[PDB]
């Protein structure tokens, strides 16, 4: 009886980090959704396994934040298109937010099906104060604060011997230690 | 008048591969007990296999679904940690664990069976007039016994005999297209 309201992130999440985090809460409290889930793609090459481990670890202690793991199973090269029309047949109770960020809206003609996409799924842009909302897809605006954090600085950093804390969560740190990721 | 939770039956197994015995199970299962939809979950030869044999075999029935998160987990998958991760994905859900009743007395042995038995319904497969010590409550189907197992199907399938009518059409042609099983 309860039509579903569930935010999707997608992205590689190589490794997870805040910023992450602070889109898929904020984006999903700020417009009421019931959940978000993160939505590792299986190439998008570090191990899909360490990074859905680094995930899990990451979203632990939320209930509101989960991970979606059709992408890693299903394996190749999933388009969304494919993804989110099995998601759909799995889910018939359930409205899609496909939450992307401000600067990808503008690439959404690019997308592999965009057409029959935007018939299966609510598309969510992360407003920027630098850029207008206006497009011809059917996009709606959530603001989330800027967290400048990208996986490629965090890679980095990690290459370099420099500290990543709280700029990423404190058991992905731990995870990336132990197994020697990313250079460590 | 309140919100009905979604009644969802699970199927684990290997499907190695998926044969019409796992469809009559799991039609049987979800049909006879009015649930909206059953998964057929594989377990973690290539797990792609395995997964586009099963996704053929359900196509046409959007009754039959396909449940993936075993497959990518990656790792030997507890049903414990399984169905924790499925509810707490799914809070609206009541899930239905279908198992076959040979091994329904078998469950107290399972990783932490008492948090898992809070945390879904046990689905007996039985035929008529089958008994078995179980004094766990239990939802028993009746289901017509079918007698395919999948080691016998790979066997024929190397040894040339016929699996026609016992696999899905669409099954045995991907079987054939890929070489599976020593063909
Ligand atoms: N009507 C339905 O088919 C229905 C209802 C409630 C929950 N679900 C959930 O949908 C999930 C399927 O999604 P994934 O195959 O992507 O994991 C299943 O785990 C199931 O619990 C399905
Ligand atoms: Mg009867």
């Amino acid at each position: 009886e309860k039509k579903k309201q569930v935010g999707i992130l997608g992205g590689t999440f190589n490794p997870v980090h805040l910023a992450h985090l602070v889109m898929a809460e904020q984006a999903g409290r700020n417009l009421g959704l019931d959940r978000v889930f993160l939505m590792p793609s299986y190439q998008p090459t570090i191990d899909a396994k360490h990074r859905l481990n680094m995930l899990e670890l990451a979203v632990e202690d939320n209930p509101f934040l989960q991970i979606e793991t059709i992408e890693l199973a299903r394996g190749g090269k999933s388009y969304t298109y494919d993804t989110m029309k099995e998601l759909t047949q799995n889910n018939p109770d359930t409205d899609y937010y496909f939450i992307i960020g401000g600067d990808m809206v503008e690439y959404l003609p690019k997308w592999y099906k965009i057409d029959e996409l935007t018939s299966m799924v609510n598309f969510v842009g992360i407003r920027r104060p630098g850029y207008t909302t206006d497009t011809p897809y059917p996009v709606i605006w959530v603001d989330v604060p800027e967290i400048d954090i990208s996986s490629t600085k965090i890679r980095q950093k990690i290459k370099e011997g420099c500290s990543i804390r709280y700029l990423v969560p404190d058991k992905v740190i731990d995870y990336i230690q132990n197994e020697g990721l990313y250079e460590y």
